[PDB]
């Protein structure tokens, strides 16, 4: 039922392209905005490039960038909602984002937990959770969704041995949360990625973030504990982030 004839499309700007495709902004039936993921032909199976449209099938979540349709006939297209406000990341930085209280933060991250504990329950795993992949509908809402290709997000056991669990995407959260409360900053203000790899080794860990509550710093840290199992349930995060401010 996800299958459309092709002619029911265009594409009408390109927004990034790499090795294995492209992705561009378009229209379904020149009523619709959307995004495209094309598939740039003998890259990679179309088996292997659709188990991402068969992942979406599965996720539907009002937090999660949702499927809208997809064209099995090569060139392989995989179509969703097109997000006018873009990246997390690149909206914190625009004056519409840098004008944003705290408590609109807050929100804003309770949404991303939200989206993160259906992750959770559907045992999921992101594996590359930052704002960089949380896109900002037209009513400021965030949606969790997942680009492509860095070390800065991701937590130490996954890092040292690939292991990459509900955990290590904790741990991912409390670095992301770090870019909602300086409106689009870089983690480890300074550092390289060696030497976020070398302090991590030490134990160090990123310092409190200028105007980010002592309340929330400490919601970091335990996104933070060495041992994954120390790590809270986005369920947790959610419910701690919504009733931050009673
Ligand atoms: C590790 C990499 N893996 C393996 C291949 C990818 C993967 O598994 N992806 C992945 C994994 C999980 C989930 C979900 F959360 F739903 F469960 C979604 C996705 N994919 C996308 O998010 C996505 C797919 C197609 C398009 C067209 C866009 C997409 C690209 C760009 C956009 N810009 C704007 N506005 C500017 N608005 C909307 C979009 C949507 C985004």
């Amino acid at each position: 039922e996800w299958e459309v004839p092709r002619e029911t499309l265009k594409l009408v700007e390109r927004l990034g392209a790499g090795q294995f495709g492209e992705v561009w902004m378009g229209y379904y039936n020149g009523h619709t905005k959307v995004a495209v993921k094309s598939l740039k032909q003998g890259s990679m199976s179309p088996d292997a490039f659709l188990a991402e449209a068969n992942l979406m099938k599965q996720l539907q979540h009002q937090r999660l960038v949702r499927l809208y349709a997809v064209v099995t006939q090569e060139p392989i297209y995989i179509i969703t909602e097109y997000m006018e406000n873009g990246s997390l990341v690149d909206f914190l930085k625009t004056p519409s984002g840098i004008k944003l209280t705290i408590n609109k933060l807050l929100d804003m991250a309770a949404q991303i937990a939200e989206g993160m504990a259906f992750i959770e329950e559907r045992n999921y795993i992101h594996r590359d959770l930052r704002a960089a992949n949380i896109l900002v509908s037209d009513t400021l809402s965030c949606k969790i969704a997942d680009f492509g290709l860095p070390i800065k997000w991701t937590a130490p056991e996954a890092i040292n041995y690939g292991t990459f669990t509900i955990k290590s995407d904790v741990w991912s959260f409390g670095i992301l949360l770090t870019e909602i409360v300086t409106h689009g900053r870089i983690p480890y203000p300074g550092m390289t990625n060696p030497e976020v790899i070398q302090n991590l080794e030490r134990g160090y860990r990123m310092v409190r973030p200028d105007n980010c509550p002592e309340e929330l710093y400490q919601l970091m840290r335990l996104c933070w504990k060495e041992r994954p199992e120390d790590r809270p349930t986005f369920d947790y995060l959610r419910s701690v982030l919504e009733d931050f401010f009673t």
